[PDB]
């Protein structure tokens, strides 16, 4: 009923970690799947679009609480944990209630002592620092991203990527293919997560599609509602 | 009575972060002093050759709980740490949770992760920082010390650690004196810190300590120690029991 959501392409565009206040949540791979149970924290890895089947225990509050890590703190944090420590079940990492989480978050000085902390206290590290370390890369689709990022409302084609990237259009094509994305999903995987984020945001549905680029605010619901499954308002309800 | 003691030259070879458990010391400087209290942390410098002045509480309990950084460690922490007067070398503070710290004191890939969290929940951070940064400097005294180390039975002369160098001996004397020390002094210090390592081991003797840190007669060792130290090492054995 209204305790249980669906939605497609979910994509985790900086490396989050994840509780578990007010859910039981299932996270859906191409081939695998990762149940995250409640009272839990889960290590989401960025670059990852996902399938996410969640069951709200109370139906008033929102069913989690996530913190994010910008590229910035996120090679600080891969910087520190190289300098200390020297699949789907490789990316998505759920652990122990803390039971000592005390929550910072405006002090990435003193949040990012705490990440490392949390971690050296963590069983089964070296997966937690892979993850870290991976999304720590710019990978080409991450580039070709930054590129765009500053011009949503412009439509780009290949070939503007391709002579900003000093390259040739198939060379881009073979690239985004070998990093399983291509230059059109790219840009609505961009618009559609500014979408997301501006509804849980202080935008509206009015000027949410103009700010990602849309003119239309109903072919705007229309692509919402088949990128993620869920109509704005299911998004906007379930996370109020 | 045994609850107090007064050793002089002490000195941190290594980083030490130091509870008070069971003292209340006061730590003397050539010009400067500071009273730790009792049950407090405090941070010390690596290089910081100082006098104390403890009370035990309990006559029966060592009167301190101290951790020590490699210089390894040191370096590592002072990296991590970047990444993320006697007043700016020695720093005491309060803590409430040290229950977190217990942790298990036998790796780097965790306890120095648990030392940032402590610096980063401690209030004036900047002056702890400062001392890691300054304290994980390789000054030319802690090279001729390095030189030195490896052999402690050596007799080492100015003109041997010079060579070793490939410089002059007053350029040597000039460098140490600006480092406020000597290479007899280096060499004494050096010596004595092993000694009082030796010592409290509660397993070496007098009778092969001295030869372990180069003295062959342990008289005269016995008479080095209660010089440099300014208490007999029996003295200094039993306060640390």
């Amino acid at each position: 009923a209204k305790e249980t959501i669906k939605f497609n392409n979910f994509m985790i565009h900086k490396y989050t970690v994840l509780y578990t206040s007010n859910c039981i949540m299932d996270i859906y791979s191409e081939e695998e799947k990762i149940t995250c149970f409640s009272n839990r924290l889960v290590f989401l890895e960025r670059g990852v679009n996902i399938s996410v089947r969640m069951q709200k225990q109370i139906l008033s509050e929102k069913p989690y609480v996530a913190f994010r890590l910008n590229g910035d703190m996120l090679r600080h944090l891969k910087d520190a944990l190289m300098i200390i420590y020297g699949s789907m079940s490789r990316k998505i990492m759920t652990t122990e209630v803390n039971k000592t989480l005390l929550d910072n978050s405006h002090d990435n000085s003193a949040f990012i002592s705490s990440l490392i902390y949390l971690i050296s206290k963590l069983e089964n590290n070296e997966k937690i620092i892979e993850s870290i370390y991976i999304s720590s890369v710019s990978f080409f689709s991450d580039k070709v991203r930054n590129l765009i990022e500053k011009d949503l409302s412009r439509k780009w084609t290949l070939g503007i990527i391709a002579d900003a990237f000093n390259a040739s259009e198939i060379t881009i094509r073979k690239r985004l293919e070998s990093e399983n994305t291509n230059f059109n999903q790219i840009l609505m995987q961009l618009r559609m997560s500014k979408a997301a984020l501006l509804l849980l945001e202080n935008y509206q549905i009015s000027q949410i599609s103009n700010m990602i680029g849309i003119s239309s605010a109903s072919y705007f619901i229309r692509i919402f509602n088949k990128h993620y499954g869920v109509t704005p308002k299911q998004f906007f309800t379930y996370f109020k």
